[PDB]
């Protein structure tokens, strides 16, 4: 269970962004129907009043948290797998319009998840902004938690895969375009009951043979990570 409170540019706190610029569900529970509209911006997709400025080359980092700001950020529990999509604002999410920035699963060295990285983190994962055309955008931020993933939703609708999905709004102004945006993939619709990666056993299966749903990085994708980039307690 968790949800995002805003972002930061550039190392830069850009304030509370909650159904201001993330189009923010009412609460954190999961999103887990495969096939409903909420695997888009989650429960309460909608235009939202503000888009956070940034340039081609920024770093945006996303700051996810639990209860309060900075808290325990989501459970220990929900290990698995971090994605970044983005695409037009003009699409609303519709369509085959998702391009992925940035995908991490399991890190072998430090033998750590993404989430798991994402608490020490403080909740905040980063991407560095893509050299498309100047314009508005939406940036999904996905966490997959698979602590109930080997059963399916579609078979047992207490179990299933978890999507802990935030669409943030982003206003690209300064860019080359050297790298513009390609058609992506839809959502509802490129995760499906067989696609690898929603359905697999933590508890059983060794996490170096886990291999992350489809689609893969763009190539215009200029990379991201998970690490802390200021302190929320300053403020
Ligand atoms: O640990 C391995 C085991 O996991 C089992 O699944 C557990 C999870 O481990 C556990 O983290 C999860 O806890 C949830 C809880 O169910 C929610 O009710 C609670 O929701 C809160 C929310 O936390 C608050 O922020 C909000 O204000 O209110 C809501 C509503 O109360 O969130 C926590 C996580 O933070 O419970 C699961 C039980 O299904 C698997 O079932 C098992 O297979 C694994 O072995
Ligand atoms: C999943 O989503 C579809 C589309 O909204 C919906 O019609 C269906 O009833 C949902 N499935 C379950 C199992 O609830
Ligand atoms: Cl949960
Ligand atoms: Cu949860």
């Amino acid at each position: 269970h968790t949800l995002v409170w805003g972002v930061w540019v550039n190392g830069v706190d850009q304030g509370d962004g909650r159904n201001i610029y993330i189009r923010s569900p009412p609460n954190n529970n999961p999103v887990k129907n495969l096939t409903s509209p909420d695997m888009t911006c989650n429960v309460d997709n909608r235009v939202v009043p503000k888009s956070v400025p940034v340039n081609a080359g920024d770093t945006l980092t996303f700051e996810w948290y639990h209860n309060t700001r900075d808290d325990d950020i989501i459970a220990s529990s929900h290990h698995g797998p971090i994605a970044v999509y983005i695409a037009p604002a003009a699409s609303n999410g519709q369509g085959n319009v998702w391009v992925k920035l940035f995908e991490d699963a399991y890190n072998v060295t430090n033998s750590t998840w993404a989430v798991d990285r994402l608490i020490t983190a403080h909740g905040q994962h980063s991407v560095v902004v893509p050299h498309v055309a100047p314009g508005d955008y939406l940036f999904r931020a996905e966490i997959i938690a698979l602590h109930e993933a080997d059963s399916l939703y579609s078979q047992n609708p207490i179990r299933g895969a978890q999507f802990y999905i935030s669409c943030a709004q982003i206003t690209i102004n300064s860019s080359d375009d050297s790298t513009p945006l390609p058609a992506g993939v839809p959502f509802p619709g490129a995760y499906t009951d067989s696609t690898p990666g929603i359905q697999f056993n933590i508890y059983t299966t060794p996490a170096t043979s886990y291999v992350a749903p489809p689609p893969s990085v763009w190539s215009g994708a200029l990379g991201g990570s998970i690490a802390q980039v200021g302190d929320a307690s300053l403020e």
